[PDB]
């Protein structure tokens, strides 16, 4: 007998289907007649996808500048897994882990290659903080919480070390079971060519920034280093953020056939409440407005995100996987979407998350409670 049954759900290809959940796992999809302890009829008026994954957040509550609560950036916005993008290094990762034990959202962390994390804005300026043994110990200590490494390779972070930290990060990668490595880009030095040459089958975030280390050359074409990196299997993550997303860069790259592998927000409390990010749903909506299809955007926050961070039981609406689901609507609601270059774009439709299902347990969002429709 099922724990939860969603009837007449709409998949992102617009087909109607039923989704049965048993013991925190997806039990079945399709036409379902077996009994359930709880049944919800979505009446064809809400999409259901695998639980959204935000591959680039800052949800360490004690981080001095880029802080947020995991559940404020997770379930409250329909997102069932968040991945902290190196807010902590080895110095603060234990406290981070202990605080996240209570979160309803599934929280994983990318470990900053610098021991001090985002305690300071120049964490790669001192090579002594880029400590391999500290990271080895941290990884051994939290083998399931830490899912990869973070290196912010830009001018204000490396100080006078240039490209040397990325080399270290690569070495560090090798020493820890070849964990995924997320590389932030923006201002130079180092140059984009030098950074991308060091990467291999690795994730470049802020992939549509309008800073000098943008993936487009001044002629409006893709940098050849980025073409070869993509050839080698390097992936692009959006990591919108406060200053890392340009509508014009993204439009041009998307016209060149260079779509993001994953969409992510680079969200923290300030750009959620005040800044141009607001939520993963709104970032996704910006990519819908640029012209990507709904299946593509949803893939960018589910199966592709789970593959890129090796989250084996997340991101897939398949029998036997974790019962993390997002229930949402594409609502006609004229809205101004603002990028990091302060450029506005009028959009007619936006994604509105209505509920997050986590381990088979439902949680309405604010909008989900307002619209009523269904309850858990
Ligand atoms: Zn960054
Ligand atoms: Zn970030």
């Amino acid at each position: 007998m099922f724990d939860l049954l969603l009837r007449r759900a709409r998949l992102v290809d617009d087909t109607l289907t039923d989704i049965a959940i048993q013991d925190g796992k997806i039990a079945a999809l399709g036409e379902i007649s077996a009994p359930s302890r709880k049944t919800i009829d979505l009446q064809g008026n809400s999409y259901v996808s695998a639980g959204w994954i935000d591959s680039h957040v800052h949800c360490y509550p004690n981080s001095p500048i880029y802080h947020d609560e995991p559940d404020s950036v997770g379930i409250a916005t329909g997102v069932t897994t968040v991945i902290d993008a190196g807010s902590t290094g080895a110095d603060d990762v234990d406290d981070f882990y202990q605080l996240t034990r209570k979160a309803v959202t599934e929280v994983y962390a990318l470990l900053n290659i610098s021991r001090v994390g985002l305690i300071a804005q120049n964490e790669l300026a001192n090579l002594a903080n880029i400590d391999a043994e500290a990271v080895k110990q941290a990884v051994q200590r939290h083998p399931d919480f830490i899912v990869g490494l973070k290196a912010r390779m830009s001018s204000s972070v490396v100080g006078e070390n240039g490209i040397t930290p990325l080399a270290r990060a690569k070495t560090m990668q090798q020493e820890n079971g070849d964990l995924p490595l997320m590389v932030h880009i923006g201002n130079n030095p180092p140059n984009l060519d030098e950074i991308a040459e060091l990467l291999s089958r690795d994730i470049i975030t802020h992939c549509y920034n309008g800073k000098p280390n943008r993936i487009l050359n001044p002629a409006g074409e893709l940098r050849s280093s980025i073409t070869r990196a993509l050839h080698r299997g390097v992936r692009l993550d959006v990591g919108h953020g406060t200053a890392s997303f340009s509508f014009e860069v993204a439009r041009r790259a998307i016209a060149l056939g260079i779509l993001p592998h994953t969409i992510s927000s680079d969200i923290y409390c300030r750009n959620r409440i005040d800044g141009p990010v607001r939520s993963l749903a709104l970032v996704m909506s910006k990519f819908l407005a640029i012209g990507m299809t709904l299946p593509q955007v949803i893939d960018c926050v589910t199966v592709s995100a789970a593959e890129g961070l090796r989250l084996s039981r997340k991101g897939r609406l398949e029998a036997g996987f974790d019962a993390d689901l997002t229930l949402f609507r594409l609502e006609r609601q004229p809205t101004l979407l603002v990028d990091a270059e302060k450029e506005s774009l009028q959009a007619d439709n936006i994604l509105v998350p209505l509920a997050a299902i986590r381990a088979g347990k439902g949680y309405l969002t604010e909008q989900g409670s307002a619209e009523h429709a269904f309850d858990f």
